[PDB]
Formats: structure tokens, sequence, C-alpha cells
RNA sequence: UUCACAUUGCCCAAGUUU
RNA sequence: CAAUGUGAG
């Protein structure tokens, strides 16, 4: 439970692609730079930064002699030349159009350590270098573009974006500095999001409340209108020179309005004098709730770069999506020329400390990993090969398919649209495709009911358990979005046990062989079926002792949101195939990814592990999602401790070998085909199964990116993987094989998923348990965590299929 | 609620005188 | 998983 393990070696297997990458490579000086420790009082970061830009103008002379400092916006300030004030205590002050601000200086960061370090040398990368770095090429975006994260947002001059209701599309870009095995890199990445115009809020109404114009509403609004303007504009800011945070609408129109005892429309009439037009609509109640001032709409602006961060409306996604879809090539041509554009060698702070940044994407070489072969059972036992990331079930059985005999329906769209005959058409249809599958459904439905609404599920389904012997699945069709689905779960999973499968009904009414088809791998996995297997003697050597391939993840609320429990799951395989895989999952504290109770989660695994198997674990594959570089010590000192607390609890000296895996699926490197005739499909992707363990990669430790999916639509996410630790000793070339393989194993398609199985379906598990929570999100633990407690008759099947 | 891929929503980060 | 797109035997 220390650092992570070293990079044991290069993987050799596959062929060779020409691939480039966003990383941008930088060359930095080898001298030392110097860290002062800055304090202001009283800020948000962006005052802060104000503060000090002005003060180094107004402190040349006395100190900073032509030196160009740069300022984290808070208190960290680096020189590349140090500041003529030595080793002691400086107070300074300075002019707002109040500030008193200390000087001291901490540290002098050594730079060349950096290089000793990205020779792998030195073990250590050193952080709070790469911090002053990042600093560096920080400190210029940080003023003139509209900071959010790591990125930069400005509006695009030249044309517009709208998205309706006040809102457009600001372009921008991500910034990171990383080190390598090869150097330092800049990792740049385009990027979108929605911002609210800075219009008059005049105008701001009208798109809101949909009129082309202000007189149309010639009185004042509606009570309907004046909640919907409300609800946009609080929270939001405005100015008149003066900031102001808008925190409620009036009640009252302007004219009527009254203040203590004079009216806004009267008192504006003589102060500042201008009768206002449009004194029929109210005013906006600004800063404290305490106090009473209020000011006109007329005389209001919407402050510009204020992020959104409402939900966008179906439509504002619309219009978003069409906006910043890209393909592959125009994707990497749009990094390329804002970077080209960018000219970060002119940047003034850059060239102070004479950083050169390369104005091309690094050229790297990835392999491309061959895809295992997939084996049916049936009479056949016929072999699928998966080519570039895809492959079928036509003509082939699953390896142990379910024979159906007691089975129902249950109808809750109604009959005049989802007919008795549209049932009975797509139950042949299906019943046909289940058979070529090996799923005979041999007869059938013994039940057949349309009902109404949340509240006939209940009674239905425990009719259904009373009633019919050897009950295998309820086949459930919907009427589209409803809240019956997320009863139909709650009753299914957690209340009586029951195996369900819900179908849209526009799926009814009109049916296809695919849809069908990929309908028939969930049943036949929800009744305990084996779909394909990998095959067994084109997997890796691990698999000639017994070994637990567990999945976990963490999926916190929605943004905005303050009480939601976050939602930790953990899978883990119940065969030596690995095909079948057991569930648990737990809440647990807001906005936690620290997974809390994982040590009872192991042990239920590994328990269910040796009654399914009769074999003990020798070795456990973790496969940790979603956790980032800032997290790792963390997470891992907890949950692989955990782990072993799992196995010391079980068996006196049992003592299995943990490899511990992160996988990042949400970063911001992309990977582009050098060569045109490389790229895969309409998007112009790279092929599946295209491995990156170099160049680009840590210097030290144990990470690589994989891209084991085809990629449709977009850019491709190349998921990352990185090893905080391995008892296992792994090779780099069957750790990427074994990774690989296991994007095969996943039972909802015939195709390459972009992660291991095992985690995607602990984010099913996570997802499922956020269904069963709907509306319901000391005590306050308990009920929760009875809610996603499923019945005893469902711990040990795959209900999250 | 057939499914995958892609944009966003998720930990870190970011943000927090009328 | 939700919204929105692109796709499949
Ligand atoms: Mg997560
Ligand atoms: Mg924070
Ligand atoms: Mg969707």
């Amino acid at each position: 439970a220390f650092k992570p393990p070293p990079r044991p070696d290069f993987g050799t297997s596959g062929r060779t692609i020409k691939l480039q990458a966003n990383f941008f490579e930088m060359d930095i000086p080898k001298i030392d730079i110097y860290h002062y420790e800055l304090d202001i009082k009283p800020c948000p970061r962006r005052v802060n930064r104000e503060i000090v830009e002005h003060m180094v103008q107004h402190f040349k002379t006395q100190i900073f002699g032509d030196r160009k400092p740069v300022f984290d916006g808070r208190k960290n300030l680096y020189t590349a030349m140090p500041l003529p004030i030595g080793r002691d205590k400086v107070e300074l002050e300075v002019t707002l159009p109040i500030f008193k601000v200390s000087i001291k200086w901490v540290s002098c960061v050594s730079l060349q350590a950096l290089h000793d370090a990205l020779s792998g040398r030195l073990p250590s990368v050193p952080f709070e270098t790469i911090q002053a770095l990042d600093v560096v090429m920080r400190h210029l975006p940080s003023m003139r573009y509209t900071p959010v994260g790591r990125s930069f947002f400005t509006a695009s001059e030249g044309c517009s974006n709208p998205l309706g209701g006040g809102r457009e599309v600001w372009f921008g870009f991500h910034q990171s500095v990383r080190p390598s095995l090869w150097k330092m890199m800049l990792n740049i990445d385009v990027s979108a999001t929605a911002f609210y115009k800075a219009q008059p809020v005049i105008e701001f109404v009208c798109e809101v409340l949909d009129f082309k114009s202000i007189e149309e509403q010639q009185k004042p609004l509606t009570d309907s209108q004046r909640v919907k303007f409300t609800k946009e504009i609080k929270g939001l800011k405005v100015e008149i020179k003066r900031k102001y945070r808008v925190c409620n609408v009036t009640r009252r129109p302007a004219s009527h309005q009254t203040f203590p005892e004079c009216t806004v429309a009267q008192y504006f009439k003589d102060r500042h004098k201008l009768v206002l037009r449009y004194p029929h609509l109210p005013c906006l109640q600004v800063g404290q709730e305490q106090k009473h001032t209020y000011l006109p709409l007329e005389v209001c602006n919407i402050v510009a770069g204020q992020r959104c961060i409402k939900k966008l409306t179906d439509n504002q996604t619309s219009t978003m999506i069409r906006a910043t879809a890209r393909s592959a090539p125009d994707r990497q041509e749009e990094i390329s020329k804002l970077m080209r554009s960018a000219d970060f060698n002119t940047d003034p702070y850059v060239r102070e400390f004479g950083i050169m940044v390369k104005d091309e994407m690094t050229d790297v070489t990835g392999r491309v990993l061959q895809p295992p072969s997939i084996l049916y059972g049936g009479r056949n036992k016929a072999i699928a090969t998966p080519v570039q990331g895809v492959w079928d079930m036509r003509n082939k059985q699953f390896h142990t398919g379910i024979e159906i005999k007691v089975w129902a329906i249950a109808c809750f769209a109604p009959q005049r649209q989802c007919t008795e005959v549209h049932l009975k058409s797509f139950t042949e249809q299906l019943r046909k495709i289940s058979r070529d599958a090996g799923m005979p459904i041999q007869g059938q439905p013994c039940f057949c009911k349309y009902a109404q609404g949340a509240d006939s599920v209940e009674p239905m389904f425990r009719h259904l358990k009373n009633t019919y012997a050897g009950l295998q699945l309820v086949v459930v069709i919907l009427p589209g979005k409803t809240p019956v689905y997320a009863e139909v779960k709650r009753v299914g999973d957690t209340v009586l046990g029951m195996a369900t499968q819900c179908v849209q009904m526009k799926n009814v009414q009109r049916t296809t062989p695919q849809t069908l088809s990929n309908l028939c791998l969930k049943i036949n996995v929800k009744l305990g079926g084996v779909n394909n297997i990998l095959l067994p003697q084109g997997r890796p050597p691990v698999f000639q002792q017994p070994v637990i391939f567990l999945g976990a993840d963490v999926t916190h609320p929605p943004a905005g949101d303050g009480k939601k429990p976050s939602i930790a799951a953990v899978v883990g395989s119940m065969d030596a195939h690995p095909n079948r895989y057991c569930a648990t999952v737990r809440v647990q504290q807001h906005r936690q990814e620290i997974i809390q109770d994982l040590a009872a989660m192991v042990r239920e695994l590994l328990i269910q592990f040796y009654k399914s198997t009769r074999f003990k674990p020798t070795r456990i594959i973790f496969y940790r999602d979603g956790v980032s570089e800032g997290q790792f010590q963390q997470v891992l000192h907890h949950e692989l401790l955990a782990i072993r607390e799992a196995c010391i609890k079980l068996e006196k000296d049992y003592q299995p070998g943990i490899t511990f895996i992160v996988v990042q699926k949400r970063h911001h490197t992309r990977l582009f085909c050098t060569d045109k005739n490389e790229r895969v499909g309409k998007s112009g992707n790279i092929p599946a199964g295209t491995t990156v363990d170099t160049k680009i990669t840590h210097p030290t430790e144990f990470d690589f990116y994989l891209c084991s999916h085809a990629g449709i639509q977009g850019t491709s996410r190349p998921s990352h993987y990185h090893v905080l630790w391995d008892d296992n000793r792994f090779s780099s070339d069957e750790l990427q094989i074994l990774t690989y393989q296991l994007c095969h194993t996943y039972v909802r398609c015939t195709r390459s998923v972009s992660i291991p199985a095992p985690a995607y379906y602990a984010h099913l598990v996570a997802f499922r348990a956020r269904y069963h929570l709907v509306d319901k999100e000391g005590r306050d633990h308990q009920a929760l965590a009875k809610a996603v407690q499923v019945h005893q008759d469902t711990l040990r099947t795959m209900y999250f299929a």
C-alpha cells in the first residue's frame, strides 16, 4: 500500500501503427526559479490575480525589476530570476480602481531536478515543480480568457452560436502540463460549453419568455411568466460599472413597486432623471436578501462570461451537439489550427521563463493488438472473430442457452396503441430469433394482461409469483418514458426477486432482427445463461490458476445537487471463463470517491466465488473506474487495504496477489491516424485494439492507453489504464492482452466495449441503484441503504443486465 | 425501456447607496 | 443512467 510499481517492460505484441497525439513537446531551461508565498487581506481568484497584476506594475522600480511574475491566483508566485528582497518579509498595499499583500519567498524550484526525474534517475516526479510550470502556462490566459476547470473559454469573434433562452456556445480549449517518457508535454484539446449572453436584461426576458419584441407584453407579467423569468435570472450577476448578484424578481411592477417611502420609477424619475420605458415590468432585487435595493430591468446588463450551470433544454442540447459534433480528422485539424493560432512562444510570461512549445502534434507509435476468438456453443461450437471490434450472432448458439418454459407478459401501454396483434406478432418474432440463438421460448406466455399506472405493478407481480410455479421471466411493455419502469424494477429486484425484461412499446410495434437479438442477450443472461466465452486456449497464462475479476465504480449526483448520496458498486467474476458476475452496492457520503464499505463488499463476492467455483482465488484483479491522478494515493491506501482485510478476515494466511488498476475513460488525450488509409469509418478513427504504452505515457510508472472499441461517431476516447499495485508481477504484454480480452466478455452486445466488462457492469449496477432511489433521495442512511438492497433471490443474479 | 459509440452532467480541478 | 446525436444482422 505504497507508491505504485515501476513499468516492468514495454509491450511487443501486435502490428505497429503511426499515431499523432494532442501532446505538444516542451523545451524547459536548466535553471532555478523562485517560489513566493503571498497573502492578500482580505476574494474571488480573478480578483486576487488583478490585485497582483496591478501591484507588480506599481512596485516595479522598488522590487520587481524587468521581471514577469506568474501568479496561481491565490498564494503562489514564481519568478525566473530572484526578487531583490532576499529571505525576508515585506508587507505591501495596493489601490482599487484597499489591499494589504504579504510577499515572502519560501522556496527555490530546481527545474533541473525535473530533467533528471524524467530520465528516471530520480525515482520521484517532483509535483511542486510541475505545479509551477502549469502556473507559467496559465498566467496569461487566466486573465484574457474565462477559466473553467483546467480549460479556457472565450466568445468566438466574427460568429455567434445561440442556443436560445438567452444562451450561446463558447468555444475553448483544455490545457495541462504533464511529464512523460520523452519530455514535458503540453496537452491541448478543443472544447465548448454554454454561456449566458451579455445582452440587455430586457432582451434576456424576451428569449426566455418567447417574445420577438418588448411590445408584445404591454402590461405586467402573468403569474406564469414572472416565476419562469425568476427561475432563470436568479443567481446570475448583472451590471449597470458596478456588480450585482441577482437574488429575486419582485412582485409589483416598477411604477407601483416601493421602497422606504418612495417608488422605484419615481425614484429613477428625478434622482437619475430618466422616465422608464417598460414601467410595467418588475424590478430585480439585488445583493443581500435583508436589504432593500431594487434595480429596473432597463438599466441592467447581463454581465459577460458567466457559465451556464443549469441543465440545457432538449433543443438547446440538440443545438449544442450539432455545433460541436466533429469527426476525428476534423477534430485533429481543429486542435492544430488553434495551436498555431495560440502561439504559446509569443506569450511574454512564457518567454520570461524561456519555455518553448512545439508547433506540431507529437508522433507516437502504437500497436494494434489481435482480438481474441469468441466461443459459442450449441452443436456447432462455432467461433466468432471480431473484425475492427465487431462481430455478430448469426448462425451461432449461446454457449449455455436457457430453455424458457414458464413466462408472462405485462403491457402498461394503452391497448389502443399496443394491440393483442402487435404482442402476438412480437412474440412469434422473438421466439424465432431466440430458438436460433439456443434460447428456446418453448411455449406461449402463461399470462398476458394489460395494466395502467405504477399502482398496478406490485399486485400484478405478487399474483404471478403466487400462481405460476417455476416462473422464469416477466416481459413488460412500456409506453415510453414512465415512472412505471422504476417501479417495475423496485418490485422485481428488491421486493419479490423476479426476473423482468422491459421493452419500449415502439420496439414491439416495429421489430428488427438486430434489436431482438440484442434483447435475447439480455434475457439469456438474466435467466442464468452463458452467451459466449473467450476461446479457452487463447487466454493469457493467468487463467491457469483460480482468478477473480473485480470491477468497481462510484457515481456521484448531478451538478448543483447538495444532499444526494454517492453510489459505490463492485462486481466479481463467478466462473473461470470469465463470464458470470455477481454484484454488490452501497450508498455512501455525498461526493466521496473512496469506496467506504469495500471490505464487506469484497468478502461477499469472495464467498460467492467459492460457492460457485469451489476455488479460492490465488490472484485478484481489481479494475477501478474514475479515479484521478490527484486521488491515486488516498484511494489505493484505503481500497487496497480493504481488499486485504477482506482476505484476512475470511481465512488465516489467505493472501492472494492483488493487481490494482485505475481505469480513466474521461481525460484529454486524443489519438489520431497519421496515415489516412489507417482511419476507420465515417468518423475516421484509429482501429480497435490500438495500444500506446510509450512516448506520451508515464516516465517511471506502469500505465498505458488502450482503445479497445470501434469509433462510430466523433473522436474516440482511448481508455487510460494505470497500475497502482501489482503483487502478481504482470508484464506489459500480458496485462494489455488481458485487459483487451475482457472488453470482449461484455454480454449486452457482440462488440468490443471501451472498458473491461467488470467495470462496465459496475456502472450498470450503480445506475440501477440510482433508479431504486428515485424521489427517495443515521436514520437517513438506513432508509436509502434498504432501497438499494436487492431481494435474496436477486443477490446472485445478473439483474443489472 | 435492444445495444454500443460520441457531447454534457461525476472524484481531483474549477467555482463560492435603493 | 438522463438529455441529444450517429450507427447496427
Ligand atoms: Mg464514477
Ligand atoms: Mg474542491
Ligand atoms: Mg441516450
